């Protein structure tokens, strides 16, 4: 959802990504990067 996350929520939002992502194996540090990893996570697990 473009503008749901920016600005103050959009820092913790990114940390959690790379913070995922370790986890999963996977070094994201862009930003862009990391996002995708995001957007790609919620498509196969929200289910609505």
């Amino acid at each position: 959802v473009p503008g749901l996350f920016e600005g103050e929520e959009f820092t913790a939002l990114m940390h959690a990504c790379k913070e995922t992502a370790q986890r999963n194996g996977l070094i994201l540090d862009s930003e862009e990067e990391l996002y995708k990893y995001f957007t790609s996570q919620v498509r196969r697990n929200l289910h609505v």
